[PDB]
């Protein structure tokens, strides 16, 4: 059973090779992006493994199907790049990773908090060059601060437990509260009260019609002046455009993003040789109190191993006719 | 009426000491310049001088301050290596200090250094800022499940241990005098050399003494787990920096986070970027991709600075009432 | 006995003015702080105040200086936008300046900006410093053979033209009053719009006047050769910065080097890195990969600074002898 | 006629494709380095095109020859990486580019001078982050300064003419002086007097047993205190180790390198993910008054076009039996 990987990185080959010790599939790693003019590379390959920056619109799917590809395996949770209606029409099933490792993602959120708080990215750049001066690097103790967790699913809960260990006072909002958050010392309250009370707000709720642009100009103006916002959830949870004016005024003190609404078109590529087209992202990137990582929150060895194991298992399952993590239109 | 001249003043000194002064009403003067032989004259007529660790308090400077009518040297620091204490005692010029820094500020800084090294956040930032959204080389490791060795389980080491326990780390500890709080966190005490061999991350928090001087030397680095992370927020002389180089070059030491460096009082707290760095060892450390150095920044939070100011102004008030506190 | 207080002082001011003072013996005082309403009091009892372009010389500040006994404002700059001149004349407080900067310093800076953009030297440096010795994206172009358009052929434009002729560039020029020296270099005069369409590199050196204000606006940018390089070391208001953005985004403008920016006196000459930059247009320009901005640094050589100091101290001596020079 | 390129960069494909409009060769671009375990890719290819970081030691050559490769074309001037004795033994001819574009290289030297003088690399990094302060950025006028050109071959002469246009006073050293340098206003003098008199020294002499380590600790101590040194010639012209102490003491004011003695093992690769092994280079890279480019001096579109034209012409010539730019043991 042969699998062609498009948009391959060294960390993909390393994780999938190790995970393949219990499958023995024939793995082919192509660096190029999948798109109309590279689809031909998948000719004769039964399975193609794609990431979110690969093009799986109707024209590409038609070409893969005509070329004899029988399964599209996404080594991602997200699938915005896939025309699912077209894949169904073509009889080409799509599988994916249902969720990323909660420790990897929650740890990354905490890392964004600490780097922003202690200005560690700014310090590094100073000391690397022999600037040992400390002006502007003063932070705040996390101990005693109010940390508001929006969405208390697995990642939010994991994040909450870590922040509880720093001695933070935990606040939470979820449509369906759970007792585990309570056992950590967490207090549930209304979203609006969470936003007004929290020193640090971290988004971990699913994206739905109800949470789309949850943090918009109104929600930003509800927050405590100078507060920190972290979004490792999904880009569309926030209206990035509204973050700018809040950062300019000082209303928002800090921002840590691991996701961005336009990301599948932007992230996972070195675009440094060319002007950045997106005015909003370009402006965010400039601020001294903003750190953006390029959907890096699941980028640990363990979390990548989970993605590889899940994806290879999904493929074995399709092979046997077991509906496992299929995405349907 | 107390008048206090601060040398080597930063905006964060002025802010914190002004706020602490709410319950004292001292007359505070903030001079940016360093204290040294030729700036001591600025302290002319000031009965208290407030100094940081990079200020020069050798005999010639003390003797000039005393002649100029200075009667107390207040250090807004725990450290005092720059003070000739014998010469101060000889002159009857008492020297007061801050006994300890905020344990939450310092332990949280150590955890930040961990996370930034693990997730390569400093490297990521510099990519993304320039539109490089590629992720090669940035892969880290989950902290959950890893073994974290705490060397020195005083107040800061204990605070650090609690935090790391909340990540779901397995805690190892070494201290000549173990305590039960570490135990209650799930921590296991063991021999120093066994801690070093087993730990994925090692963090130094023990006091510097003749026994702990160069505790991490080339032999101890070789005893560590290949690829391990070392964090030193304790004291520069706990580590033999020169040995760290070869360990980093070979990959034996996977990561290094330093907030302190041996003789840092000569290097840190100044922008030296306009000139060659004379120290070959520090220059080499700075340019590895898996080393982050902060310039004794671990107590640099608003709350930790407020504690330093409150303590220092209370030290000054106590000296004024004829019952000195925190003399060295 | 002349006493002079300098506001907004840099180490390079102190060095150059101390050396120039060899033939004057004035008493020089260097204050780092900016001049403004609440620091004017520092000039109390000083008969001359020496200011740079970022110092505040609006009426309230002038009126305070005059009351405090200041009798001359000496600007260590050619520009004076920060001075309320009417209010100074009303107060009988004369204002002197430096007429022009060193043409070699400024033209050489413009050529440096060219070369750094062409060869991506700033980008290269940041790679190599971190051990990235890969060359993708750094390919430049030979200057030899290229068309270089000089807009304004005064002293700086002429000096710039000679340098670029030595690279084997083909020189184009626009000036309302052409001169024969440009010709002797091999330069061709032509219409402004024709210069812009033909030139691979365009450099601004003309005076700012009602006619040249926003000389490079969106229409002129569209007339330029696709992919061309623009250099502005002249004056910020020669260009409509806001138009440069869309031109850079589309690739119509291939490169941009700025040493000046409209209203720079509010932005430049200070480390503002600790705070958000409020100016959306400048923030956008800063983050393109093919834009380099220097902060009005084009006269920042030792020799050009010596000329500024020599001129300023001679302006002060001339005012002292009752025969003022370089009054505005 | 089929040509396999190892260590291929986008700028190689772009230049060689354009240059191929008068040859019609079949061009294959492989990104991977040539070495023992990638030589197999050249099986059946008559011509292999290599750069200086490719491994052309005996084991690799034997494998190429056994696989039917009949010519090694180096898209470089240098050939240290080639075991020529082994290539001769194997009957595998080697061709190269005799010299790089003199304008490209001399221009790059001038760019290194100006960036160092005006600290433009340091300025960029400040202003990018909103630091508009000018401390430490003061330079010097080039006008009137003494510029010493060591080696007045084509590149040295080209460099000299450019620096003459800035109004510099030109000093020169060459075993075989020429009148063109004189017509520019240049004065020939002894090497030692050049070194003592010059504000800026630029190396453009060939590397030979006599010029190896020409700038060594002795020559550095002959220079004017605070002077600038530029080496775009060859790495081995200088003893890099001796530069360090001179930079530390302030004896050497500035250094611009486009070449380095260990370079074929270091340059042309992104090594930023790993510690740098070379202590000397690592130390040079740290100094605020050192700029190193990674043998970038011929990296212009025109100069790359010349390399491509020359290399394709060399290949056509070999084909016809015309000895053109052959390298012999």
């Amino acid at each position: 059973m042969r699998i062609l990987f498009f948009s391959s990185q060294a960390y993909d080959s390393e994780s999938f090779q190790a995970s393949n010790h219990r499958h023995g599939f024939e793995l082919h790693f192509q660096q190029a992006h999948l798109q109309a003019d590279t689809a031909v590379l998948a000719q004769g390959f039964e399975v193609v493994c794609a990431f979110v920056n690969d093009d799986l619109s109707r024209p590409v799917l038609e070409r893969l199907a005509a070329g004899g590809t029988r399964l599209v395996a996404l080594r991602s949770a997200g699938y915005n790049h896939v025309d699912l209606a077209a894949a169904e029409a073509l009889g080409l099933p799509v599988v994916h990773v249902p969720a990323y490792s909660p420790h990897a993602v929650a740890e990354h959120a905490v890392g964004l908090i600490l780097t922003l708080n202690r200005r560690l990215h700014r310090a590094y750049n100073r000391t690397r060059e022999g600037d040992f001066s400390l002006h502007g690097l003063t932070g705040f103790d996390l101990h005693g601060k109010r940390v508001g967790v929006i969405g208390t699913g697995q990642i939010g809960e994991t994040f909450a437990r870590i922040m509880a260990g720093f001695g933070c006072e935990l606040l939470a909002y979820d449509p369906y509260p759970n007792p585990r958050i309570q056992a950590l010392g967490g207090r549930y309250l209304a979203l609006d009260a969470l936003l007004a009370e929290s020193d640090i707000v971290s988004l971990h709720c699913p994206l739905t019609a109800d949470t789309r642009h949850l943090i918009d100009a109104q929600r930003l103006a509800t927050m405590k002046p100078g507060a920190m916002l972290i979004n490792t959830g999904r880009g569309a949870l926030v209206n990035a455009a509204a973050l700018i004016e809040a950062l300019k005024s000082g209303q928002l003190g800090y921002l840590g993003l691991d996701v961005y609404e336009e990301e599948a078109d932007i992230f996972f590529e070195d675009r440094s040789d060319q002007p950045l087209q997106d005015d909003v992202l370009a402006r965010l990137l400039s601020f001294p109190n903003v750190v953006v990582t390029a959907h890096q929150a699941f980028l640990t060895r363990e979390a990548l191993a989970a993605i590889a194991d899940t994806t290879l298992d999904n493929i074995a399952a399709w092979q046997d006719g077991t509906p496992r993590n299929r995405v349907r239109a």
